[PDB]
């Protein structure tokens, strides 16, 4: 039996969205205290397309099924020149995550297939578990939906190696999620940018590792133009600095 204190709403974080002329939600979860915090409980439970944050469960499935042998396997560029320059090269799992190389993961989903992708997302309890649409694009313009609170629930299982895949797969994905590390904290996260279906939003989901605690975070915000993509991390870090989680 699970016991859960409700999400505590801290509307003071809205000032961080307001200062940057933005609208969105930040959700934090204190792992030690088992307490959750958000600036907008309604938007915290609102489900959106995961977009590139789906690279986290997609990596886990591709690794557990042998589609990706390890983080060193090179996926050669198919020769198609695309709009984002860093996509037009060879990649491994580490660089495909860092630069958010969609075509690499579309090939992953095709090899996984509809049957295994559906069964794996159900085992993950991931969002609405709906892969309706193209097998290689559902997370970009299909039926899958996930909320910021559901993202944190999925990430907590990943951190504790509790997802129903091999521990090795989860360790490799958590290594590929490495974003920032210094003497004060470690950040393992994944960005996201949904544009094929309104509303256009940006994601940032992950956790902050401290010496004594882990703070899980999941944010999304309105993103009418790609000019404010950096606000996904800037606003999240402003909330973390206000809560004295990072210096
Ligand atoms: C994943 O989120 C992915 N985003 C996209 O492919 C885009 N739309 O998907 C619905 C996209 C890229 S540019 C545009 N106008 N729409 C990669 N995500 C990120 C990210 O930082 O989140 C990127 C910037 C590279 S594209
Ligand atoms: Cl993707
Ligand atoms: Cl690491």
């Amino acid at each position: 039996n699970l016991y859960f204190q409700g999400w505590q709403e801290n509307k003071s974080w809205n000032a961080h969205f307001t200062e940057h002329k933005s609208q969105g939600v930040v959700v934090l979860w204190n792992e030690n205290k088992q307490q959750g915090f958000t600036n907008n409980l309604k938007r915290a439970n609102q489900a959106f397309l995961p977009a590139s944050t789906f690279k986290i469960p997609n990596s886990l499935i591709a690794l557990d099924l042998g589609v990706v042998k390890d983080e060193h396997q090179v996926f050669k560029w198919d020769g198609q020149t695309r709009d984002i320059a860093t996509w037009n090269r060879d990649h491994n799992l580490i660089t495909a995550m860092k630069y958010s190389v969609v075509p690499v993961y579309q090939e992953f989903a095709r090899q996984i297939g509809e049957a295994r992708m559906s069964k794996m997302l159900h085992a993950f309890d991931y969002g609405n578990e709906d892969i309706s649409g193209n097998v290689d694009s559902f997370w970009l313009d299909g039926g899958i939906r996930i909320s910021a609170t559901e993202q944190i629930s999925f990430l907590r299982k990943l951190y504790h190696n509790k997802l129903h895949v091999s521990e090795r797969s989860q360790r490799i994905v958590k290594q590929a999620m490495l974003t920032e590390a210094n003497g004060d904290y470690i950040i393992r996260a994944k960005t996201g940018y949904s544009t094929r279906i309104e509303p256009k939003i940006g994601w940032w989901v992950g956790w902050v590792e401290l010496d004594d605690n882990v703070w899980f975070f999941a944010m999304n915000m309105d993103m009418p133009t790609s000019d404010g993509l950096g606000l996904r991390q800037a606003i999240t870090k402003e909330v973390l600095k206000q809560e004295k989680i990072i210096p």
